[PDB]
């Protein structure tokens, strides 16, 4: 897949495509509608499916610092449009250009211009151009005998609208499940793993693994989760008994250093430390909130509760096998 | 209007005065009275009207860093008391003098031996001298034949006792409509313009005009207000179609950034950036209070109730002339 | 008494001990009794007393920077243990040994091969060895035959368990008589005093001791508080009217630098300036709730109110004499 | 004169205009030289005189925070300019846009499209369009028959070359009267005048007035100038013996904090505090380095030469005549 | 490659090792022939070759934040042992063990109960057990005919001892030649990509890469070096024309930052923005020391420079062949 | 000896007294010389001996944060004059009083209302009054036959004049034993101790005692000394074998911190740990500047080399016996 960073990047030989054009922050259920779509049609034309998206995100434009949280990171919205088939992903700054731009040079610049495009194809709630005077509707109109538009109603399920804003709210009130299903995956993040306390192996205190994320990630609500750790592929030699590209079960602890998030993960029956890798956290289901310990007695109880109920809520995951991973590791019992 | 700091400086020569003593934190309609009896006074006796205040707040001079938020900067305690005729300002630091003294070598020292007063004016919650043991009631016996004092009744008005504080109070729910009715006027506070987001100009989404404000500053809720930006007075080159000296209406949003305060103007009907500027904001009424935008359309939609609403309540300001600009922009629509 | 830090540091000619083992932070009223029990074992075979801790807190070895509130110091949790009579107190470092051990090997290595002990005595709630799977019930059975064990049964009165825990949330709440009442003597704090607001002396609103302590130290709720001010023996000489080693009335103001905590002392009747001088606050009954003041007046009204309810409050304290101090100042009034 | 953010605030209508582009930091007697060209050629065809100028600095986009420093604000190079007779200043954001462009995209779209210019006046070291690319030259060749270009060498005199680079080293050596040399006139920096050390008044060695400086302001070395300081036109009271509008002598310490510079000005022969104001600070001519004192009797001593001296710099200054203040206020002796 | 964190997470059903005991910071040439020696040692006897190495770093122990800078990261010592086939790799942490253990101890418990070690290979220098008394001697006469010891001297050649120490006197005067020439490879740095200047593509001044650095990790002088840019595997997207597990010619800038140290590479010949990913950059030779670029023109020009040195210091590394990369990409012209 | 903090804070009551007036920084012997004079002629007459001294530093009330750094902290010099004999220390503030009076009224208020003295001593350089217009020969003449003067001449001897200045520059040096020459005794800091690396006792490496002081306190050069520590009268329990009150040989290191300076003391012959206590540090004579370690055996090799120089200076200084310890502890060997 090309990424492709402002307009005068994208090759000039480029012949056809077909376009969707959002934020994308998530790409969560109702993204993949409009990727679908686009790449069904690019499909049919023999055209590529091309993702124009935004970075950074369009809001923190007008209001510095005060933009939404990022459900996925950039990399990842990429890693995603890939995954659903993109070809190339076009990446918006709107401090560089497309934000003074009537919807009519709009049209012709980006989508006739640059893309060459045939097909667009965005969501209702989709608007562009000097204070976002184009809506769908515009884009209907304007388009008119130049190329052809498909507007995709915004996805309702189970009486939720599926948004990235709904995935924040679910992810903020820690309901990981419900963010989950809106997502139509596991919600996760990746990062290095760092030193943490004592050392990853045979203290069950100990984490098998830390990282930290900054204050513009998304994250769940600070708390106890169940998920699953992969160590991304890599041919570093590994500290204890956990092996690359399986996902392993994992009760997983989301905290905050006084506003920046760290997540500490223990590996359920492995006596490993992670160090130096890159690991990937997948969110499964809330297990309890946060707590202060007053004894080591009383930490090391919980911890087990934890486990336990860890298990049960990864024992009825892996059911739900479209969105459980490939190769797993979950032992019965301890 | 001369301003002295500290007894020292204060001229040999000075022949005769009306005194009034106080905070005078905000000059509102209460410390109006107080202003009023000390110049009719001074007028009658051809003496001059002097106001003796004090800096730093006496209150931080006994728990540092937890003095009351100022209602006005010391420099704007000055323009106040210059445009309702204070003629000289006395500015007491109670860290260099007039704390341990008694109450009678204080009446000797200040009202006597340095402003020659031959009347002093005081609001009846008035103290003075070593641990506050000087009362209005104190002043006027001893006084009792060396000078006449005039002890006013503390303002109460429509059921509110008219003060500093509840002044504050007033501010800090965000009611800046009844802070204003304490005050005699609109709140307003004046700042150098710095760089923002983008650029004032042409689009909607980018204010008109930031500042910043120290923590120390008394500033409304965060919040949308309506209200006035005025360019003071200045012979630099100003960006678009404001002009100086001229009240234009204005959405305000009064923000934080995480305790240290911005505010950002959004100039009804204008494109122009007022970076470098020194330039006030009055307040007039709130508008809503402070949300987090999901995406440009719904940040620019409510923008635009924003700007409606604001007409609606500036409209409605000009009618009430006393507290209105004397020079005012206004547009009846977009 | 000797102060032991890691088992390589006891003496190995050191021929016979009994031991008591935890935390002991705070030395409450139900450590007193294991302390008790140890301390009369240890008379009765002519051995040492020997108390076993932890440094860091346990809890903060697994989760650093997560551990409870000190309530007291290491070094203060060396005096208690001094004046009930423990001859030495070995400190332990998980982080350097101890953690991995089998409840096996901890028994062997630590109260025979280091302590060479006869007796042992822990709370019922007492654990050890790898992930706590030792037990009180496990060290009678390891023991069995090898050293005689005493379980004390946790402490209850008045429908509370004491402990560390308990003792924190009274303190927390600002409810010092409580935790005196558990602790089984007023609950403390010493600290080395800096220079405050203005200057110890005739000045009612400047205090006559400010002093700092870092957040990991356990505080009663800002607040104000009355209690006793102490000068801890010296030879340097004492600003004003203050002898050292005399308990004098004081109203303590507990406060926070925004997470870092203040506490500003009042003593009643006395102009001194104690900057510089090592001072205990002894803490006795709350007084009030902090709160802002928006006028001197009103915070020396205020600051007289607090003085009439410590007069009070010290007065009846006084009469519980087992933890009213041995020599005091309180004057029947002003 | 008119100042517009971007190519697309620029009037619609514009239909000549002479022009002249440039970072023209410090507007110096080299850019005086283009200004000249093009403001005598505007009033010639009776067109209008634009500077296109850039801010960010075009250094700082590539590397940021590694720019040169600033010798004035961007405000103050709009003020200079209208003091040439700019009629409009074209500001230009070089991550915005002309950035990727090539130099035949460039004229049409920055000269041609936007600015309708007849005349462009560059120096020779002009470059510009993509990988700056277009040279003196280019201009020359890709501007025919359309629009007239005067090429202006870079201005040598008294075998020094005057750029925006020299005057900085003249700057940061400490050595003012080259710079001023350099520049055309006395360098000077504006700024609100905060509180310091004591107040303004009859203490010697409290200054007449404080003000802080960014990092990215060039400053003369640390050390004590001969300059005037001047209240910029206002109506808020002065405490103290000194008029706005007029330059007063003083001397000038400039010392550093660990950004951020200071600038303490002592103003000869008056006693006044300037709290609040803005002021101008004019250098003329270096006294000494910056020196720490062991006593006040050493500190005074040495700030009665510091007005010594700079009492005799500034008599030169105003004989001089060329530079010198048109009202000023310089007493012969104390 | 197994890693074990302290001797308590070794094997127990260890029988058979040859093993060499060392900080191994660098792994530089001097310390592959400790670990020749050992590795042909294990792959004769048919047992595991284990390197016991030291994380902190002793003399961090002792002196916090002054220990010397880490030549490779910890993580990339475990990498460097395992290409040179140590089959364990054991680390210890001083403030947990062996560190009051006598000489005598400490073969009896790490070489002896923990390694069941036949074979131990160590430096000259080395010095273990309490108070470094343990040398290379004791080491010989305290394994008596236990397991035979090979003392290997310190590695000279062109007359340079080569240790971690001269390896860090290299790099810090940035001579980056020597620094290789000593450790027997290209000295790199790996870390993830991060946002910088711009976007990397067309534009020659934007970097292909940022990285950032803690203080802990040595690099070579501030200043440009000659080097190669590796995207590490990888099935992540790459915006641009880069393949992941090529080197690529690149000119490599180090900064510093009021920690922090900053790579930025400008890769040769190629358009690319490599975000996100990790990236491995190797250098080969210094080509200049940093410098301020007063204009754009200047910047392009001495980047130019940069481009041609690298070019041609690039076409000798690849000749002299030894250090050189596998698969690489270098263009002999723009 | 009473401390008064202001003229206010003097007994009312005083009829006589004997008065020295000065900054008296470090009480050196220049300052002693003063005190000397007053203390005989204080126990001639019969009345009080005073010493007049200032609080904050003259200087920084003019150029705050940039006085000259305390050669004793305030606490000290209290206790420095009354090991001298004086009776009353009286501290001004000049933020607060005698700082705009005048050379007249500076007499009559404080050397006659308010200390009712008989005679006063100054030092030839002393200087008072507004604009430090008075001087020692103003006190001479402004004294008329109402109190007697005596000035003394700066202390000259080995060709160096002995000032806190000379003082100062000794201690920034590193040269303590000329500093202690021109002080009279041991330049000494006291402090509480804190953790710092490892734990006191067995182990060489680690610090007795650590200990941190502000930016504002005179320290030696970095680097290490040798010098005696004492544990300040405590009873307090001490972990390992020393007592408090016995100066104890020690070996001082001196750092700074990215404040901060640290004093981390290296006691010989003895395994401590002196966490808690109050420590005094004085340094006898310089052994060597800082220098960084490469490695533990290095580190031990220096650390034992500073020890045997050590034991050599401090031998010198007991037999050089007029600066020595009265109990101390000192082996010849280890």
């Amino acid at each position: 897949m090309d990424i492709w960073y402002g307009t005068a990047a994208v090759p000039k030989d480029l012949d056809n495509s077909a376009v969707t054009i959002g934020v994308f922050d998530g790409v969560h259920r109702g993204h993949q509608k409009l990727i679908n779509a686009t790449v069904e049609k690019a499909r049919e034309v023999g055209a590529k499916a091309i993702m124009v998206t935004f970075d950074p995100h369009p809001v923190s434009v007008f209001l510095p610092r005060r933009a939404p949280l990022g459900i996925t990171t950039l990399a990842e919205r990429f890693a995603l449009a890939e995954s659903f088939g993109i070809d190339g992903v076009l990446v918006i700054d709107f401090t560089r250009e497309l934000s003074g731009t009537s919807p009519e040079k709009y049209v012709e610049f980006l989508l006739e211009d640059t893309l060459h495009a045939s097909h667009v194809v965005v969501g209702a709630n989709f608007t562009f151009g000097e204070n976002a005077a184009g809506t769908a509707d515009s884009l209907r109109q304007i388009c008119q005998s130049r190329l052809t538009v498909d507007v995709i109603d915004l996805l309702d399920d189970e009486g939720v609208r599926i948004s990235s804003t709904t995935v924040r709210e679910f992810l903020s009130e820690g309901d990981v499940a419900r963010a989950n299903w809106a997502l139509g995956r596991h919600f996760y993040v990746t990062g290095p793993v760092v030193r943490g306390a004592g050392r990853g192996g045979k203290e069950l205190g100990f984490p098998t693994a830390n990282q930290y994320f900054h204050d513009t990630v998304a994250l769940p609500a600070d708390g106890v989760y169940a998920g699953w750790l992969t160590i991304l592929p890599t041919e570093a030699p590994v500290s204890g008994n956990m092996e690359p590209e399986v996902a392993y079960a994992a009760a997983i602890s989301v905290g905050t250093n006084p506003e920046q998030r760290s997540v500490e993960s223990f590996v359920l029956d492995r006596d490993a430390d992670l160090y130096g890798h890159d690991v990937k956290v997948e969110f499964v289901d809330h297990v309890r909130a946060m707590e202060k310990f007053e004894s080591v007695e009383q930490l090391l109880e919980v911890m087990a509760k934890d486990v336990q109920k860890t298990r049960t809520l990864l024992a009825q995951d892996v059911q739900a096998h479209k969105m459980a991973p490939e190769t797993y590791f979950l032992q019965a019992e301890s």
